[PDB]
């Protein structure tokens, strides 16, 4: 089982991405999945994370209304919709799930350290 991202790039600040974390193996309608970011030498900081009801956790609270996700049950697959990138935006993006912890997104630090699966990682630049 494993969760693999994809959506990373390069823009100018204005511009918008939207990252996807899809799960091979497992079906995603019952898991949180949570949002991180981290550039190298700083410790990885919770986004966003959605819960397996569908309720929107927001561990950053710095320009929520940028920040969307959804989840798409046809393709098993969770989206992390950026909007009005600004350079301190830059950071690799990770999502990550939990087997533990049973489909809540409790807060940032205690998410990111029960997570049973993590993304590979995507480079998102804003330049």
């Amino acid at each position: 089982v494993q969760l693999v991202e994809s959506g990373g790039g390069l823009v100018q600040p204005g511009g918008s991405l939207r990252l996807s974390c899809a799960a091979t193996g497992f079906t995603l309608e019952n898991k949180a999945i949570g949002w991180f970011r981290q550039t190298p030498g700083s410790e990885r900081e919770g986004v966003l994370c959605i819960s397996k009801s569908g309720s929107w956790t927001y561990y950053t609270d710095s320009m929520r209304g940028r920040f969307t996700i959804s989840r798409d049950n046809a393709e098993n697959t969770v989206y992390l919709q950026m909007d009005s990138l600004k350079p301190e935006d830059t950071a690799v993006y990770y999502c990550a799930t939990t087997t533990a912890g049973g489909g809540l997104c409790w807060d940032g630090t205690t998410f990111s350290r029960l997570a049973s699966s993590w993304g590979q990682g995507t480079q998102v630049t804003v330049s």
